[PDB]
């Protein structure tokens, strides 16, 4: 294998604007109990569907992104339970060049 590296925290993420983010929600003992998800952003409903039959993740994908999607986000099953909270920060930043002296 290679080596990995893991930072915390890690609960807030920047992500660069016009890409597409995938959120993965996922509930792997009590999936067949809820048959719907939703992912909240910053306390209100951004996105619901049913959840999936076949596997215990659910998968929401959004973009390209802008400023509207820099929030706090947070994955909810209903028949209720939440997630923990995740932060997105989308930013423009260009490559820079750095010249040499």
């Amino acid at each position: 294998s290679l080596p990995d590296i893991t930072i915390f925290p890690n609960s807030s993420l920047m992500i660069s604007q016009g890409t597409f983010v995938t959120v993965v929600c996922s509930y792997s003992d009590k999936h067949d109990l809820y048959n719907m998800v939703r992912l909240e952003k910053d306390g209100s409903t951004f996105m619901e569907k049913s959840t999936e039959p076949y596997k215990t993740e659910d998968e929401f994908e959004i973009g390209p992104v802008n400023e509207t999607i820099t929030g706090h986000y947070s994955c909810i099953y209903s028949k209720s339970e939440r997630s923990k909270t995740l932060e997105l920060k989308v930013i423009k930043e260009n490559v820079i060049q750095t010249p040499a002296p």
